[PDB]
């Protein structure tokens, strides 16, 4: 761990089940001890085939740095655009560049935005 190491998504998108919406999804992670200071934590918004399963890599949509300010403890990660329906959530797994190995990936609980006129 260092002084950066303890960011956590504390809040995120609350659809929380088959919500129609077109919305931009988004995740709050608080650093609860150790305030990000060296460097920027990375996130990756997945498309989850499957929201009752552990979370899994491989399908991305958007990523980037986390670097958005909404509190002196607080930052925020959104999605850039409004999107289609599906099963999203954000992986953001440390500090960029930190090697990805032993459990240093945290998921924000899969959000489902759909869109049905049923």
């Amino acid at each position: 761990r260092w002084d950066q190491s303890d960011l956590h998504i504390s809040d995120q998108t609350d659809t929380k089940g088959t919500v129609c919406s077109p919305f931009a999804l988004f995740a709050v992670l608080e650093n609860t001890g150790e305030k990000l200071k060296k460097s920027k934590w990375k996130w990756e918004l997945h498309k989850l085939e499957n929201a009752r399963k552990p979370l899994k890599d491989g399908n991305v949509i958007e990523k980037g740095f986390v670097s958005n300010q909404i509190g002196d403890s607080l930052y925020k990660i959104e999605t850039k655009k409004k999107m289609k329906p599906g099963i999203y959530a954000f992986k953001v797994y440390k500090p960029a560049g930190y090697p990805a190995n032993g459990s240093t990936f945290e998921w924000s609980e899969p959000m489902r935005l759909a869109k049905c006129d049923e």
